[PDB]
């Protein structure tokens, strides 16, 4: 049986540097938006998405850091409202960048403004995992994967890496 999900993109494609654009209104259109994100990334498998990463340019993100897949949570316009001065490293990949790996180092805790599906305010205290990846989806946003933070070098040897990808067996 097939079944219906979103294509996800793959470094170094142009467009995941695209800029998404806010949501206005959260319809019955973006919260299959988000149905067809949270299934996306549930099926590739992965912890969260983008949905520049689908090629939608809309600020829209999903998560679901948990171990068990039951705290998905969604994020529409997020905005982060504070940021901490320390920072941690953490090891990530990416959804857009299949079997690539490396360290990244980020603000350690943020705190996010948000809609929810129901197009209601909220705001959520982030750290731990959760903190990595509402910082790496946010990035997505703005066009930015997270191999734009390694040297030169590592992005060249990545780019030659998808290369590969693509002509896998
Ligand atoms: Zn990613």
């Amino acid at each position: 049986k097939t079944m219906a999900l979103l294509n996800i993109l793959h470094y170094p494609d142009k467009r995941l540097h695209k800029v998404a654009k806010p949501v206005d209104k959260v319809d019955d259109r973006i919260r299959k938006l988000v149905a067809d994100m949270a299934e996306t990334m549930y099926a590739a498998p992965g912890i969260g998405l983008a949905a520049t990463q689908v090629d939608v340019h809309e600020r829209v993100i999903v998560i679901d850091v948990s171990e068990d897949k039951n705290e998905l949570r969604a994020f529409i316009n997020p905005e982060i409202i504070w940021s901490s001065d320390g920072k941690q490293v953490y090891e990530e990949g990416c959804l857009s960048v299949p079997g690539i790996y490396d360290e990244v180092e980020r603000p350690d805790r943020v705190r996010v403004r948000a809609l929810n599906e129901q197009g209601e305010t909220f705001e959520l205290d982030c750290e731990g995992l959760l903190a990595v990846c509402i910082q790496h989806e946010m990035d997505h946003l703005m066009g930015r994967v997270f191999v734009e933070y390694l040297s030169p070098l590592k992005q060249s040897r990545i780019k030659t890496k998808m290369k590969k990808l693509e002509r896998a067996m």
